[PDB]
């Protein structure tokens, strides 16, 4: 567990990497994040317990979070995250890009997530498919409301039962 | 400890002192040693000598949790019992200790319901001693549809420990038996209270509350 001291450091090192006018917390490759290495501080996020404190941290200040970004985290496993959908209600965007997602079914564990944005590139679970086509699908699946996924928009949902 | 436990055959040790007394506190055997200590003194060997009382999981046990789960679910109203969970007969009998107010467990448990139980509609988690609502924030993930929650005979100190579970539509809520209720001077200010954490809420406590009066 981290010394209050360093969760408080922690705080402030989200707090300069959170951009209150997009609404954007990024994440991106916290372990090697200047200022916590330089006070000898580690933050391994694909690690339950700090997981955690980054997630109680983004809900006792950020609530209204709208992009969260934890790529290059080698997040294997998203259960650990599950919460999030309490923490961050709000949340719209996520990039999960370039960390060790090895399948798909790993979102499950954030499905209540009404994500409009999402990146899995980077992840193996992407050579797991053959086509741009199966995959949009089976992630459509998890996150219906999906408008981009890894950058690129997607074609607005088409619903059979029309009339 | 019972001195000269050992020479006693749990199952008649077990069943005779609560014959004249019930669940176990991890047990363990130490050499000849093994409404409680009024029992001191009262058994009797048949050999005329009294019985003195001195005051993860493996996968397959994952898969009694869930039976025993399974038995205390009501399909037809969609309710999943969990009163005193640790004290379960089965789960006791297997030897199995689930410490709900326990993250691993509430977990394990959590998760079972996640993928068993996803249109479960009312969750029983009285006396189970939480203190501790945080280890089950991922409750609104794993039982998105979930509208009444009892967590009475807990030991929760506050009503903040709400905070850690605000997103559940709640509709029906017990909080009855916690010290926070002790910490309330009236039911008005109580009910208000909790309302803050549930705005949706209509029964608290098995009690009808009146409809919210917008200004």
């Amino acid at each position: 567990e981290l010394k209050p001291e360093q969760v408080e450091q922690l705080k402030l090192i989200m707090s300069k990497r959170y951009d209150g006018s997009q609404q954007v917390l990024d994440l991106k490759g916290l372990r090697s994040d200047p200022d916590l290495v330089a006070q000898n501080i580690d933050v391994v996020l694909n690690r339950r317990s700090c997981m955690a404190a980054t997630l109680r941290i983004i809900e006792e200040n950020i609530p209204e979070l709208l992009s969260l970004n934890l790529s290059n985290n080698r997040l294997y496993r998203l259960d650990d995250m599950s919460s999030i959908v309490q923490k961050a209600p709000n949340l719209k965007i996520l990039n999960l890009s370039g960390n060790e997602l090895k399948s798909e079914r790993e979102l499950d564990k954030i499905k209540g997530l009404k994500l409009e944005e999402l990146w899995l590139d980077g992840n193996s679970l992407c050579d797991t498919f053959r086509d741009q086509s199966t995959y949009i699908s089976a992630i459509r699946e998890r996150f219906p409301k999906l408008l981009r996924l890894d950058g690129h928009e997607l074609p607005p949902p088409i619903a059979f039962d029309v009339e």
